[PDB]
């Protein structure tokens, strides 16, 4: 019966949690303004981010049956399905929740290091090379991605709504603004890269509005009533994708940074294929999505009918299938998510009622009109990233 | 809870949340209609993806709940075994207590615990009989059929004939049953099956049962019972044989003493005789039958739910509460039955302390409780005690 979907790997980041604005945080600092109060402590992923993943879950397992994986029904053979979350509380939740809605009733533990609360160095996107030339051409790329992108609107908007310039930030520390404030980058060993300055804080900024306005707080009660259009969404989230795109979008850091989650999904997929579950979820960050899109290298994608580039709830879904020979075998990656209104409406997917899909491309395993790819050149481009 | 009053374990007994109509019932829906029966998501008897977004909110209530009184802290993880869950082997009873304690322990490692053998009753939660004796029968099917003769049942066929068209029925039309009320129900007490009616009882709590699990689903008007039902009462007649069939099987105490005993002597080691070594919080997930025959087990009082028409509603829990009386020193317990109201269950209403499931408070007759709800331990313990 033709091509059947044989294995499947999934990489998530977390569903909706809860911003941080407790005292002396950056939310608190950087405002006069009382912040709306959330159901959990920051960090922690709220009851409707679970709901949200349920959801997804359920739409994956009706979509993983549509294409040959393992019917509707019946619980997958012992051992079939293996979930892999980061050591913290929102990570393990957002795949407790996705596994119980994919396979509700069955025995499907979620895996995670002993030590919860740290980072796990599958999805710690740490810099691994402590020479100053990695350092040096690492900076120069974060600085060169930044001044392409044109913020000052951006800046504007933000200092408005926040009333920046009477914040703690400002009348404590004398950071008064975000417009006129100079970013400075970081490549240091054995840390994520980072920024300092109104990017950092622009990107703490519209994400906690992003989460609102999901979460399903009423509109006045987003960003304080003051985002009223798509347009001005817009706006705000260059900031936020621009704080990752920086940061977690260059080739000389994505490469290094994602080593150790491009070496797993390799193993995976790869090279301890015998041994694999038919279907893997990882969950992790966005930082991992960003670093692991750039270090496999594919090409320009876009996600419509949302704001950010890797939505709360959206998975990069690489699938091997599979219909009488290995080496005939496809492969075909998606980007699947709910839009910015599925998210906010908590929408009941289905078949019917999907997700949505964007189909991605590696530069190296060229797709055809529908999507798929030889796995030979997927698996060349696998060792060659996995080097 | 009063001043000074500090709740300490607690012990949750949960029936599956929103499942598809039983798949054992499937040809007496298809011989009791011409009509076409809407399609569920799932095969009959697992739960649905809605049963699990219900459950995952009545966690999060319960959680917040348990912190409002400090069994929890606020943002972190009880403290290892300190929470045990224990589901029957079923798919649909396993399911709700994952969700039921993602919704409420999201991110702590809390496992579901339940025989292998998944599929198959474990006896803990199979409320079968489990007495071969012919003299225990003849007490049995005897008040079986004295708890069915309470009630007036006969509007609520003419209903559901009415609702169903069962005059153009295969029942009717080619096996010549063509009245409900006229016929005759015929109890049976058979050794390692569940007391059981055969009859138009079960013809009509089948069909009940699927039309209030349509409405749950959030089927469309139209698809709830054809859109045959249109007002509250007639909910409340027709849900008069479902309640029957139960209150029939499972509610007279010669029945209940028998077949409830395991989870009686489970829930007695829990909360009195083991206590010590107990995890401060329980959860069993089992069956509607298991919470009717329980409680006429353990000889509560009459209770009534309000903003339900189910006696053990879907996702419904009973809680039992040992609470520390620091100012007087004592040790009371309190009881209540915690639940989603139909429209909580139909709107996936979410649910937290500002706004709640139901709690009605229930009562022992051997434990007479004070103003607020509360009862004296050594008043409860006996009532175990003497029920294990
Ligand atoms: O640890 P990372 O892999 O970098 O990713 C997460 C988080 O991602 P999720 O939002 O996917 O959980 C980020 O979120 P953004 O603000 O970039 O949207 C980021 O920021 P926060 O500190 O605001 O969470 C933060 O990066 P870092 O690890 O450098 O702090 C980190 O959170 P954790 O520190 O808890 O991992
Ligand atoms: O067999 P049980 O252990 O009682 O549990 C369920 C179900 O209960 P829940 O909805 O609370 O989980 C019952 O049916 P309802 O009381 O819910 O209508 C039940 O018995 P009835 O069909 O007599 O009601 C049926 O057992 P069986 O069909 O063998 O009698 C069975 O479900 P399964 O059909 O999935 O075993
Ligand atoms: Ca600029």
């Amino acid at each position: 019966e033709g091509y059947q979907l044989e294995q499947v790997l999934i990489m998530s980041r977390a569903n909706l949690r809860a911003p941080l604005a407790n005292n002396g945080s950056v939310l608190e600092q950087s405002t006069p303004k009382q912040w709306p109060e959330w159901e959990v402590p920051g960090g922690q992923l709220t009851t409707k981010g679970g709901v949200l993943e349920v959801y997804m879950g359920h739409y994956m397992r009706e979509w993983l049956a549509q294409q040959g994986m393992v019917k509707t029904g019946e619980c997958p053979a012992a051992d079939s399905v293996y979930a892999y979350a980061n050591s913290l509380q929102r990570t393990v939740a957002t795949a407790q929740f996705f596994i119980t809605g994919a396979f509700p009733g069955c025995d499907v533990p979620v895996h995670h290091q002993e030590k919860m609360g740290t980072m796990d160095p599958t999805f710690n996107p740490v810099i691994t090379d402590n020479s100053p030339e990695f350092r040096e051409k690492a900076l120069k790329a974060m600085e060169t991605e930044r001044q392409k992108m044109q913020l000052t609107e951006s800046y504007k908007l933000l200092e408005q709504m926040t009333n920046y310039a009477d914040s703690p930030s400002c009348k404590e520390k004398k950071v008064c603004s975000l417009a006129d404030a100079k970013d400075t980058f970081s490549a240091d060993y054995e840390k994520e890269p980072g920024v300092s300055g109104p990017l950092k804080v622009g990107n703490s900024l519209v994400d906690a509005f992003t989460l609102q306005y999901y979460e399903g707080f009423p509109a006045d009660q987003v960003a304080w009533g003051e985002i009223k259009t798509d347009q001005q969404w817009r706006v705000l989230s260059k900031l936020k994708n621009g704080y990752q795109d920086s940061l977690f979008t260059s080739t000389e850091v994505a490469q290094n940074v994602a080593k150790p989650l491009v070496k797993y999904i390799d193993k995976t997929l790869v090279t301890e294929q015998a041994k694999a579950p038919k279907i893997t979820l990882l969950v992790g960050h966005d930082s991992n999505i960003a670093s692991l899109l750039t270090a496999l290298d594919f090409k320009p994608y876009q996600l419509h009918d949302q704001q950010e580039r890797t939505p709360i709830g959206g998975k990069i879904v690489f699938q091997r299938w599979h219909d009488k020979n290995a080496n005939q075998e496809l492969m075909k990656i998606e980007y699947v998510y709910q839009s910015s209104e599925q998210l906010r409406n908590a929408s009941v997917l289905s078949l019917q009622s999907p997700a949505q899909r964007v189909t991605l491309e590696l530069k190296g395993c060229p797709v055809d009109a529908n999507g798929f790819c030889p796995v030979d050149k997927f698996n060349a481009v696998m060792n060659n990233a996995a080097k």
